[PDB]
């Protein structure tokens, strides 16, 4: 199903998710497939390259993605990672570049700000079949991996902003009246907030 995406201020976005159950014998929850299907449907309707479970109000440690550019050729374009563990290269503390570092989030709809990210990242975890999966890349793909793991850890990309970028974002969030609970938008019902 296509379901609402929670907006900054919703507690489910701002606390760490609970890992997905994996039994001793390797088995995943039998009803996980339905949640995954909803995550794909919602990501797609929202014109996303990624979606974390807590963005749809589910505090479980998994994300889906569909993101082609800069991925290692060993990585599927579209997939899911259950219980992801994130590795990165050096996360830069220099001021992000407005012409290359812009980043947004469906839980902060209609906004984007230059955001510092590691150039390379890898996520390992399980796929929907419970088999180990490892995906990696640079540029956009690495940014996506960091962004989704961020959600699952209880963070938004807003939490990474610095200086003039953080200033610009703080005012924007305030002016929307965001940062309080209970706010959401519904892809396919509400207009696409990114002009997509
Ligand atoms: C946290 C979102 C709930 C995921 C759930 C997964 N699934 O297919 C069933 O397990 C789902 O899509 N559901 C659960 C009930 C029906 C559908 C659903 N939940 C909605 C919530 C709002 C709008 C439409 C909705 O459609
Ligand atoms: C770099 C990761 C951006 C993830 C974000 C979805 N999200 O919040 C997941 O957690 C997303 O797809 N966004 C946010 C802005 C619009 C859309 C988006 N960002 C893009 C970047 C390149 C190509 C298509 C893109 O579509
Ligand atoms: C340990 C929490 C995970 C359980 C459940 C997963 N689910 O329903 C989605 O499939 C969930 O997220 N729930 C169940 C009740 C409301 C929501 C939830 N759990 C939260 C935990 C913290 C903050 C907000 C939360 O919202
Ligand atoms: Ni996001």
């Amino acid at each position: 199903a296509v379901v609402p995406i929670r907006i900054v201020g919703d507690p489910v976005l701002h606390t760490a998710t609970t890992p997905v159950t994996v039994a001793a014998d390797g088995s995943l929850p039998a009803d996980l497939a339905q949640l995954i299907a909803t995550m794909y449907d919602t990501m797609d309707a929202a014109n996303g390259v990624g979606l974390a479970a807590n963005q749809i109000g589910c505090s479980l440690r998994l994300f889906v993605y569909d993101c082609a550019a800069d991925r290692a050729m060993t990585a599927r374009r579209r997939g899911v990672v259950i219980n992801p563990v994130l590795e990165t290269s050096e996360i830069p503390e220099t001021m992000p570049d407005p012409d290359t570092d812009d980043e947004g989030c469906l839980s902060v709809p209609g906004e984007s700000f230059p955001t510092g990210r590691a150039k390379w990242a890898r996520v390992t975890g399980l796929d929907a079949d419970g088999s180990p999966v490892s995906i990696e890349g640079t540029g956009l793909f690495a940014r996506m991996l960091q962004h989704e793991t961020g959600h699952l850890d209880g963070f938004l990309y807003l939490d990474r902003l610095i200086g003039r970028y953080a200033r610009n974002a703080k005012r924007a969030v305030k002016s929307h009246g965001w940062g309080v609970p209970g706010l959401s938008w519904l892809p396919g019902e509400d207009p696409d907030p990114f002009g997509h």
